[PDB]
This record gives C-alpha cells, sequence and structure tokens, in this order.
C-alpha cells in the first residue's frame, strides 16, 4: 500500500485499500472509510467494477440524459467518486469551506456554495438526479467568478471547475465532441 492519502497526499491515520494499494483518511475517502468490511474496496476500485461489469456503459453519452437520471446507488457513487476527484486538487481548499464575502464594490452570491456542503448533501441523499450535485458544482466555481471580477483570484475557479468538467465527462462517459 501507499504511504500517503490519495487525495490529500499526507501522511497520518490511513485505511489502505484491500483491492488495490490507495491509501486514504477517514474523511478524505467519500463515503468515509467504512467501520467495518474486510476486505474493503475503496471507491477507485468500485467504480472500476462498474466498468467492468457493463462495458457498453464506457460508450458516449449526451450530458442532458446523464443530468436527468435518477441518483440510483451507481450515480450517487459516481457523484461521490467525481467530488473526491476535485478534493484530490490541492486548489480545493478555497472551495471546501463555508466562505464570507465583503470586498469593496462587490456584492456576495444569493446562494453560496462550498464543497463540505456538497459533500454533506450527498451523504445525507438529498439529490434526487445527477443534475442537482451538478449544478451546485459549477454554483461554487460561477459564484467565485462573479464575486472576484478582475481580479486574477478568479482563475483558480476557472482552474477547479476545469477539473470538475474534465472528470464528469470521464466518470459519466459524455461523448467526445470539438
Ligand atoms: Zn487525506
Ligand atoms: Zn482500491
Ligand atoms: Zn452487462
Amino acid at each position: 500500500n501507499s504511504n500517503i492519502c490519495e487525495v490529500c497526499n499526507k501522511w497520518g491515520r490511513l485505511f489502505c485499500c484491500d483491492t488495490c494499494p490507495r491509501s486514504f483518511h477517514e474523511h478524505c475517502h467519500i463515503p468515509s472509510v467504512e467501520a467495518n468490511k474486510n476486505p474493503w474496496s475503496c471507491i477507485f476500485c468500485r467504480i472500476k467494477t462498474i466498468q467492468e461489469r457493463c462495458p457498453e456503459s464506457q460508450s458516449g453519452h449526451q450530458e442532458s440524459e446523464v443530468l436527468m437520471r435518477q441518483m440510483l446507488p451507481e450515480e450517487q457513487l459516481k457523484c461521490e467518486f467525481l467530488l473526491l476527484k476535485v478534493y484530490c486538487d490541492s486548489k480545493s481548499c478555497f472551495f471546501a469551506s463555508e466562505p464570507y464575502y465583503n470586498r469593496e464594490g462587490s456584492q456576495g452570491p444569493q446562494k453560496p456554495m462550498w464543497l463540505n456542503k456538497v459533500k454533506t448533501s450527498l451523504n445525507e441523499q438529498m439529490y434526487t438526479r445527477v443534475e442537482g450535485f451538478v449544478q451546485d458544482m459549477r454554483l461554487i466555481f460561477h459564484n467565485h467568478k462573479e464575486f472576484y471580477r478582475e481580479d486574477k483570484f478568479t482563475r483558480l475557479g476557472i482552474q477547479v471547475q476545469d477539473i470538475f468538467e474534465k472528470n464528469f465527462r470521464n466518470i459519466f462517459a459524455i461523448q467526445e465532441t470539438s
């Protein structure tokens, strides 16, 4: 196994996957690492199994169809993995916890959003379709862009949204376009 957390790349109290060499802190893994279960497989392994059980799941999809899907177990897992993939980038730190807004010449967004709130929302099964989760994710970056305006800090939101969007297209097998 690895000696660092796959998500935050630090050492500490880790839990090791039984079917791959990754390891995780308890609350870096999503869902949080399960109390018992021996063996234990991590989210990367679970996602791989879904693909291997239904190879045609990797043929192209239209985003519109994906968004309308109900959050049944397999879609729930895929959104948890996509959330995880964002927390894997160190720039997610800017978007994790509840933000506040007091900048000369800007007003705060009408609907604040942050990653830990989405995490909690997924945990408490508050989204009924993929669209719900995707909307909150994109809201995070959109709020950031609107608030920071011409400050170069806006770029952080562009960069982390690019991470989200590449992973979204991969995990949900969105049809490749030019
Ligand atoms: Zn970690
Ligand atoms: Zn694994
Ligand atoms: Zn099949």
